[PDB]
């Protein structure tokens, strides 16, 4: 999908993930290249923290959350720090006893 002087082939793109409130979020994606990338939610630079840890394995980016918070519900998007490619993703969180 050459668009702008790029040539990255998405081997294993992100897959829609749906879990209940609290569950441990997970998002793994592979690419035909070995380069670092960043994640973005609802069009914003996701924040990192003890709970939020972005693990990377060679040509694969993994992302899991300690507790699936309501905020999670939205649209996740990842992109390499070398190319201008973007991998869209959908997620949903089920309500629970923890509300109000």
């Amino acid at each position: 999908g050459s668009s702008g002087s790029s040539g990255l082939k998405i081997l294993t793109p992100l897959t829609d993930q749906t879990v209940n409130l609290g569950k441990e979020i997970c998002l793994k994606c592979e690419i035909s290249e070995n380069i670092p990338g960043k994640w973005t939610k609802n069009g914003l630079p996701v924040q990192e923290s003890d709970r939020l840890k972005v693990v990377q394995k060679g040509r694969i980016h993994k992302l899991v959350i300690a507790n699936a918070l309501t905020e999670d519900e939205g649209d996740y998007v990842f992109a390499p720090d070398a190319y201008n490619v973007t991998l869209p993703a959908k997620v949903h969180v089920i309500s629970g006893p923890s509300s109000g």
